[PDB]
């Protein structure tokens, strides 16, 4: 169980996370400072949707002001690549070189790291990350398709492997089926391989449920906007 | 698609049955006027918690006054067997000739028979059934464990291959991997071998999610006594 500011991920009840995507910065502020009044456990600020993250600078400061007003919620920063559903094109070398500066200089509780990014540069990071105290969270995204149950599997336990201390997935689905195989590939990855934390999602309409189900199947952590009080309260129903 | 009383059981989203568990005539009659103003689609009335159910003539016309008070919502009568479930028991003789009285002097509009009850004692009664214009659920009930995903399928399918009007099955899982295991038969029978409506269920607390997934996964019918208003409320959210 992953331990962050008093929140216990991979234990109980899947933890919450509200993601900011607004472009500007006093927008972001101020959806921060509305988190602390939102029925949720962590934040995950999406940089790819800031007008300026290209000044890294800017975002360092920024992440400071945003951690000020998070009422000691964790934070979890997050650049999705254009590949696996970012908002805007960005090198490779922008991609580490932002995460660097963050590291340094910026305020974070956990960083979000593609599995596909380049690994030996993702690998220096990732030491870096956690040598200044931040929890690594690999992570995988297809927006177009569901992999077969095994290949989830298999990246998930790449992850972890690369020393993530959470593995996360989102696949999305084309029908039931495609849902049942995330489902089934989070509850095998969980029981069999899994000695951190997981968080995997079907996407869309389609996968919702997955969203809900965290606790039954191993997902620890789950994206609300389903907006976060349904979510709790769909979580708490379905407890076990 | 089964369509009783414009209730069309098999499209849409899944449509809700409220049980009748009380013991008494009085109180069954008190359930069934209130299920006027319950958010449920039908009313299933377990004739196995009924104190008299053994004078068949009491039933038939107990029946009767069920159905004035149900708002023109269809009637679904239920003996579930002690083996399955039941809440006592009954001679295979005793169960036959019951449900025999009902089709010439009751009221109902869907009748529930067992699959594993004795089949040409139970062909002879579907027929007359069916003849009085009554809808035929075959059903199965394991309370204690769930069968393999392919026996699971094998038995919705031997339930279309006896004439139900609607087949069903309820399991109980024991951990996580049962309930994807009927969630997965439900969606496999539902694809490729479904050609009248199937209603599924994992039991217990953990197979929950499979009573508000019936639109993704091919489940046609769920029961309420979680209660028929969060029911309708978590249909809606995940539908599709």
């Amino acid at each position: 169980p992953v331990i962050v500011k008093n929140v216990r991920i991979g234990e109980g009840n899947p933890k919450i996370v509200v993601p900011i995507v607004a472009p500007t910065a006093e927008d972001i502020l101020a959806e921060a400072t509305a988190s602390q009044t939102l029925d949720c456990d962590l934040v995950e600020w999406r940089l790819d949707y800031y007008e300026n993250v290209a000044d890294f600078s800017d975002v360092c400061n920024l992440s400071q002001q945003v951690m000020e007003r998070l009422g000691q919620k964790p934070l979890l920063l997050t650049f999705r690549t254009q590949k696996e559903g970012g908002e805007m094109a960005f090198s490779e070398e922008n991609y580490f070189a932002l995460y660097h500066e963050l590291v340094k200089k910026g305020a974070l509780d956990l960083l979000d790291i593609e599995l596909f990014a380049n690994p030996l540069a993702a690998d220096t990071l990732i030491h870096e990350a956690k040598k200044a105290g931040i929890k690594i969270v690999l992570c995988n995204h297809d927006f177009q398709k569901t992999p077969s149950q095994e290949e989830i599997v298999a990246r998930l336990r790449q992850m972890q492997m690369r020393q993530a201390d959470i593995c996360k997935i989102a696949v999305m689905p084309q029908d039931a089926t495609d849902v049942l195989t995330l489902l089934s590939a989070t509850n095998e990855m969980y029981t069999h391989y899994a000695s951190v934390p997981i968080v995997t999602m079907s996407m869309g309409q389609l996968g919702m449920i997955s969203r809900v189900t965290g606790q039954l199947f191993g997902s620890a952590l789950t994206f609300g906007s389903l907006s976060v009080q349904v979510l709790r309260n769909y979580l708490k129903t379905f407890e076990q």
